[PDB]
């Protein structure tokens, strides 16, 4: 019945990122800011969320 697709997604871009990481090293913690001169068109979720990601809370483990 209820039945979907999945293929060529977005989600984050070269530039997006790379302007990212020079805020975040050049500045700091301050995405409201950072992200204004950056990606003021974007929203400040996306930002925390891919932070969050990028951090990873979980870290490496054994293997």
């Amino acid at each position: 019945g209820s039945s979907g697709s999945s293929g060529i997604e977005k989600c984050w871009t070269e530039d997006e990122v790379k302007r990212f990481v020079k805020g975040l090293r050049q500045y700091g913690k301050n995405f409201f800011r950072i992200r204004k001169e950056l990606l003021p068109n974007k929203e400040t979720g996306e930002l925390i969320t891919f932070y969050y990601y990028w951090k990873k809370t979980s870290g490496p483990s054994s293997g």
